[PDB]
C-alpha cells in the first residue's frame, strides 16, 4: 500500500552479514517491545537470522543487549557519563569470545533510539566490529505539527489526504500509524500533534468525550515508539463547547473550564504532551499573550502538559499605502516586551524566519531576545512556497542556516541552535518543530525525494551539527543503495536543489511573487496590493523593502548589534538579504558584480537550465533505481523544469516591462 | 419574508382611484386565473375596491374586460392589426355609458402582459379616462438564466442563496417561486432556465425520472404566467447517468439516450421549452458545434423545444507569451464559419462582447455575422464585474449601447437589437436572455437599487426602444414613490452609476485587473500572466492590446467595413474603448485632450467624488423612504465609496510606479 521509505532494510549479499544467536531484551516495557519488534524486522530483512528473545545473556552465545544502567551487570565508564533521558551508548564487547553489542539507554526512550541507531549502521553497511557510541540528543523537544483536518483534508498538504482523519472521524486503519511512528522513531521524533493549527468545528471536539478515545488509541500507539501525543486547541471552545458566554483567559469559570478539560483529556491519556495554540481569542478581550498562555499553562500544570504557543501572530489588515508599518517587525514587538512574564511550561514557537516560510527569510530576530522565555523553533516541511512537492527543495541546507546563524545574543557563539536547545538561556523546555510533509499517497512525500526532508528534519533535531552532505548521504544510502553513481548524483541533486528554486523564485530574499490563494506559481504582484504586509514595492526604478533604521521600517534594529550593522549598511549587507533590507535602483551592484537587474535575469534564466540538469542526472540513473521510482521522480522532474520555465518568463517579463533594461546575454524575454 | 420589489401597489389616496364593479373574465384557463388574482390584488391593495369577477359583461356595470379577440362581441380595428402572440391591446370605451376598460391579447400571455400594463400605468398614477394603447414585444425569447446549483450555492450570486434548491433538493417552499413568476411576469420575461450552465454531479440528474417531477411542479407554477421552463444540460449525461461509454453526438447510442431523454421530459412537461448548454464534450471527439448542436435539437424537435448554445468559447490554456493568439476573436472564429450549418430550432447564445462581461467591452462581432443562422444575446444581471451588488451600477444604458451599435451588416439600421430580434436576417428564433441576479435575500437583489437590473433587463426585452430614463422612471415610482425629490435623485443615481464605477476600475475598455477568483476588487496584474487571455500589456512606456490588422492580431476585420475602419485607426477608434484596441504609450492623447495616464489619473480620482455623491444625495432623502430600505442602501452605499478608494488608490499607484508620470494636478498617489 505504501513504501518503507528509509527503512527499507535491503537484503544484504552473502558477504555483509552478522552471526547473533540472541537479543537479550533486560526489560518488558511496551516500548521495549516495539523495540525488539524492529531488532528483529531488520535482522530478519536483512541479514535473514532470527535471534531468540531472551532476558538473560548466554554467557557462549553471540548477542545484542538491550536494557538501561539500572540492568547493567557491569556500568562501564563511557554509559556512565550519560545524563540525557533518551541518550544511549553502544559499544562492542571488547572480550575475545562470543561477539556481543552493548545498546545500553538512559531510559527505553534511549534503547529505542540506539536500536535504531545501530539498525541505520547494518543498513549503511558499517563495520560493527568495535563500535563505541554515544549519542545524546541536542534538543529536548523534536515535533512535528500536522495540518490536517477531520474531513481528510490537510492544510498545504502536497502529499494526499489525511492518513489520521476521514469523513469527520478516525480512520479504523491503525496499521500505517503505526509504521509512521516507527519512521518518526527512526529519526529521534518524540513529539506530534495530530491536528491542523487552524480548529475547525469537528476538531474542536478532540478534546471532548466523545473523541478522546479515539486520540487515547492512536496517543498509545505513538507511545510505544517514544512520541508524546499533543492536540492544536481552538481558544474559543470555553464558547463553542463550552457552553460559557466568553473565552476571556481572566474570567474565571472560563480558567475552571480549562483545568476541567485538562484533568478530563489526563484521564484517557495520562502522559498528554498538551496543547499547541494559534490565537475570538486573548486579544479578543484586551488581554495580552502572557495572560492568555498563561491560562492554558495553569490548567495544564497540575499534569505537566505543556503548551505550545505560536507567535505567527501580525496584522492580517495592513494597509499597503503605510510603509512605516512592517509585518517583519511584529513578532518582535509582539513578544519580545512579554519576555519573563511566561509561565514555565509555556514554550513560544517561532517560524524559522519573520514572515511566512518564504524561499529564503532572515532569522526571526525572536530568537535570542528572549532570555527568560522558552522557544521552540517552528519549520516548514511540506513545501507551501518551495514548490509544493512538484519541485525538488531538499531543505536541510536552508535549516542549517537558521541554526548556524549566529545572534550575538551573549557575544560570539550564540547560535539559533543554542537558543533552542536550551543551552544558552538553560530553558527548561525547548526544541524545533516540524511542520509534516506527509499525506495518503504511497509514497508519502507526494515527490519520492521529499522523504529527505521528513528524515533530515528529524537528524537536525536530533543534531543540528550535523552536515547536510552526511545527512543526504544517509538518507540515500538507506532509500536507494550504495552504487557510487547513485549516492552521488542524488547527493548532488538533494544539496542543489533549493539555491536552483530559489534562482527562478523571488529573488535576493524579498520573498513572495507567488499566486495568491494556494501560494504555487509565479505572480510578481499576487499580493503586492494586498494586506497582507507582503510586498517589493518594484516601480520603473527600482525594488526592495527599506526595513533600515537610518530610512526605513527600523527592523534593523531587532537583532543584535553586530548583525543590525550589517544588515543596515546598503554595503556590508548580503546579496541573498539585499531586497529584505533595503531599496535599491535596478542599477545596484551587488557583491557578485551583477546589478540587481541582471542577476535577476541570471538566476532566472540560469535556474531553469540547473533544473534540465537536475532531470539529465536522474535519467543517468536508469536500470539503478526501481521502475516505479525511477518514473515517479521522472514525472515530477520533468513537472518542475516545465514550471520553472514559467517562473523564468514571467519573473523576466515582469521586470523587463518595469524596468526596461534588456538581458545582458540577449536571452529570450518575452516583451 | 422579502420585498414585494417595484410591485408595491401602495395604497392611492382618496382623490386618485377608480370605479370599477365587475371584472369581466371571458376564459378559465390557468394563465387567466393567475391575471384575475393579480388584477384582484392590485386593485384591492391600491384602490381599496374589491370588483365582482363574472364571464359576461353588465351592460350598466363600470367593469374592466379580459379576453382575446375570440372573446370580442365586436374586434375593433386596433387589436385587429395585433400578429404577435404575446401582443395586446388596452382602450378606454368611447361611448357616455358605463365606464369600461378592454384589455385585449392575442393570445391569453397577452391578456396577461396586457394586465400587468394596466397595473403599471395605475401604480404611476395615469389617466386612464381615455387609453388606446397597442403593444406587441419585439423579441420571440425573453430569458433568464440561473446559475443556482442545487447545494443553494448561485456561482457569480451576491444576493443570497438559491430560491430554488436547498441540499441537493428543492425547495419544499414554492410560494416564492410564485412572487418571483409574478416578477419576472410584470416585465414580459417568458423564459427561464432553472440551474447552472456549469452542470455538477446531483444538476446533471434533473432530466432523470427522479428529479422531474420536481422541476415539473416549478414548470407548472411559470407556466401559469406565461413563462417557459429550460434546463441547463450536463453534455456528458450519456455517460455519467445513461450508462454509454461515450457522449459523442454522432455516437447512434447517444443520439437515441438524447431522443429519449426528451421523450421523458415532455411526459411530465408538455410545453417544455428546452436545453440551454455551456459545453466530454462535441470537441473530446473532433466534431464541430453544429453537430453537437444538431444532435440536441434532433432530440427536441418532435416536441418543438429549442437548443440554446452558448458560443462563450475560448481556448482556457492561452500563452501569455503569444501575442498572436487573441481571446476576443474566439467566438467569431469557431461560429461564423458554422453559418447555415445549425438546425432550424438551434440558437446561438452570445454574450455582449467577445470577452467576458466587463464592465466595457465591444460588441460581440457575430452579431450581424451569421445571416443563416438563430441568434440571441446573453446580459450579465448579476454584477460580477460590476460591483457585485456592493457598488452600486444600473446596466440598462450599456445594454443600450449594445442594443443600439450599428452592425451595418445589410448597410446602415443594422443594429444589435435588428438582429436578436429577428427582423434583419428573419430569425424564427430569437431574442436576448439575463444571467438573474437574485437570491434568498429579503431584497432579492442584495442591493436595493440592483432590483432596478432584474426590471430593466425585461423593460429592454420587451421594446429595446424604451430609454433608460424612462425604464428607471418607471421602476423608481413603482418602488419608492412620486416625490419630484425622490424620483429626480434615484434616477440621476441610477443612470450615472455605471459610468461613476467604470471610471475608478478598468481603463478605456480594457477591461479585468479584477482579482482572480472571486473578480471583486482591484489587482492590475490579476491575469496579467495568466492562461486566460485577458492582457492589458502595461509597460513602464504604454498599455493596450493591439487588435489592429496593420499591426495586431487583426481582430477589427471581424467588424464590418464601417466599425472595422473606426476602430483600426488610432484616430478615429473610440476614447472609451481606445486600449481595447491599440497599444499606446501613456502620453498618447485621447479625443479629449488627456494623454492616456493623465485620463486613468482623472476618473480614478474623480470617480471616487463621484461615488461620494451618491451617498451625499441618497442621505438627503432621509424621511422619505422607509428606514430599513433607507438603511439597508446607505450601508451599501458607503461599503462602494470605501471600497472606490482601494480602486483609486490600487491603479493610480500602479501606474505611477511604471509609468513615472506624476498626477497633473497633484492629487494623492501612495508612491
Ligand atoms: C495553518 O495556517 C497556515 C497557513 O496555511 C499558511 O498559508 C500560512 O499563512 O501560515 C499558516 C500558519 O503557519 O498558521
Ligand atoms: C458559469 O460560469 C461562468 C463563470 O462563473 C464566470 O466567471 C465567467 O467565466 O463566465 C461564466 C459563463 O458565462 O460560463
Amino acid at each position: 500500500g505504501y513504501e518503507p521509505c528509509w527503512l527499507r532494510y535491503e537484503r544484504k549479499d552473502q558477504y555483509s552479514r552478522l552471526r547473533f544467536e540472541e537479543i537479550v531484551a533486560k526489560r518488558t516495557s511496551p516500548i521495549f517491545q516495539a523495540v525488539v519488534e524492529e531488532l528483529q524486522k531488520g535482522l530478519r530483512s536483512m541479514m535473514e537470522i532470527e535471534p531468540q528473545v531472551v532476558q538473560e545473556v548466554n554467557e557462549t552465545a553471540n548477542s545484542i543487549w538491550l536494557g538501561t544502567l539500572e540492568d547493567e551487570e557491569f556500568e562501564r565508564p563511557l554509559e556512565g557519563t550519560l545524563v540525557h533521558p533518551e541518550g544511549y551508548v553502544i559499544r562492542s564487547d571488547v572480550d575475545d569470545g562470543p561477539f556481543r553489542i552493548y545498546i545500553i539507554g538512559k531510559t527505553d526512550a534511549g534503547v529505542l533510539y540506539g536500536v535504531f541507531h545501530f539498525l541505520r549502521l547494518l543498513q549503511m553497511g558499517e563495520n560493527i566490529a568495535q563500535l563505541s557510541i554515544i549519542e545524546q540528543p541536542k534538543n529536548r523537544l523534536r515535533m512535528i505539527n500536522h495540518w490536517d483536518n477531520m474531513d481528510g483534508s490537510i492544510e498545504r498538504g502536497y502529499a494526499g489526504r489525511s492518513i489520521f482523519f476521514v469523513d469527520d472521524q478516525f480512520v479504523k486503519q491503525n496499521q500505517r500509524i503505526k509504521d509512521y511512528a516507527r519512521l518518526l522513531a527512526s529519526v529521534g521524533i518524540n513529539a506530534i500533534s495530530i491536528n491542523n493549527v487552524n480548529v475547525h468545528k469537528t476538531e474542536t471536539k478532540l478534546i471532548t468525550d466523545h473523541f478522546l478515545p479515539d486520540v487515547a488509541e492512536v496517543a498509545d500507539i505513538f507511545r510505544t515508539y517514544g512520541i508524546k501525543t499533543f492536540l492544536s486547541i481552538n481558544y474559543a471552545s470555553p464558547i463553542e463547547i463550552g457552553g460559557l458566554p466568553t473565552a476571556d483567559p481572566l474570567d474565571p469559570e472560563v480558567r475552571r473550564w480549562w483545568k476541567e478539560t485538562a484533568k478530563r483529556i489526563y484521564q484517557y491519556i495520562p502522559d498528554f504532551g498538551g496543547f499547541v495554540v494559534k490565537a475570538p481569542g486573548p486579544f479578543t478581550y484586551g488581554r495580552d499573550h502572557a495572560e492568555g498562555a498563561n491560562m492554558l499553562a495553569e490548567a495544564l500544570a497540575p499534569f505537566g502538559g505543556l503548551v505550545i504557543w505560536r507567535c505567527f501572530v501580525y496584522n492580517c489588515q495592513q494597509d499597503w499605502r503605510d510603509r512605516t508599518t512592517d509585518r517583519a517587525k511584529a513578532a518582535y514587538d509582539h513578544f519580545k516586551p512579554l519576555d519573563g512574564q511566561f509561565r514555565e511550561n509555556v514554550i513560544l514557537q517561532i517560524k524559522n524566519g519573520p514572515m511566512d516560510f518564504q524561499v529564503r527569510e532572515p532569522v526571526s530576530p525572536l530568537f535570542g531576545a528572549m532570555p527568560k522565555t522558552n522557544q521552540m523553533m517552528e519549520v516548514q516541511i511540506t513545501q507551501e512556497y518551495t514548490g509544493q512537492q512538484k519541485h525538488l527543495c531538499f531543505l536541510i541546507p536552508q535549516w542549517k542556516e537558521v541554526l548556524d546563524f549566529d545572534t550575538y545574543a551573549k557575544g560570539k557563539g550564540s547560535e539559533v541552535k543554542k537558543v533552542i536547545d536550551g543551552s544558552l538561556f538553560d530553558y527548561r523546555y525547548s526544541g524545533i518543530a516540524g511542520v509534516s510533509n506527509i499525506g495518503s499517497d504511497p509514497n508519502w512525500t507526494g515527490h519520492t525525494l521529499a522523504q529527505a526532508n521528513l528524515y533530515g528534519f528529524g537528524r537536525l533535531a536530533w543534531n543540528p551539527d550535523l552536515s547536510a552532505e552526511e545527512i543526504a548521504n544517509e538518507w540515500v544510502v538507506q532509500t536507494f543503495g550504495d552504487d557510487s553513481q547513485v549516492v552521488e548524483t542524488i547527493s548532488w541533486m538533494l544539496l542543489s536543489s533549493w539555491r536552483i528554486y530559489e534562482n527562478y523564485t523571488s529573488p535576493l530574499g524579498v520573498g513572495w511573487m507567488v499566486n495568491p490563494g494556494h501560494h504555487y506559481g509565479p505572480n510578481v504582484d499576487g499580493y503586492e496590493y494586498s494586506h497582507w504586509g507582503t510586498y517589493h514595492y518594484a516601480d520603473r526604478d527600482g525594488i526592495g523593502v527599506d526595513r533600515t533604521v537610518a530610512t526605513g521600517t527600523g527592523y534593523t534594529a531587532q537583532y543584535f548589534p553586530e548583525n543590525a550593522a550589517m544588515y543596515e549598511s546598503l554595503d556590508t549587507c548580503p546579496d541573498e538579504l539585499l531586497l529584505f533590507f533595503h531599496h535599491v535602483p535596478y542599477t545596484h551592484r551587488l557583491h557578485s558584480g551583477e546589478t540587481v537587474i541582471q542577476h535577476i535575469y541570471n538566476t532566472h534564466f540560469e535556474g531553469v537550465e540547473q533544473a534540465k540538469q537536475l532531470r539529465k542526472r536522474w535519467e543517468q540513473l536508469k536500470g539503478k533505481i526501481d521502475e516505479k521510482r525511477y518514473h515517479d521522480v521522472l514525472e515530477r522532474l520533468t513537472i518542475q523544469v516545465e514550471h520553472a520555465k514559467e517562473w523564468r518568463d514571467v519573473i523576466n517579463t515582469y521586470f523587463y516591462r518595469k524596468s526596461g533594461i534588456d538581458d545582458q546575454y540577449g536571452r529570450k524575454i518575452y516583451r
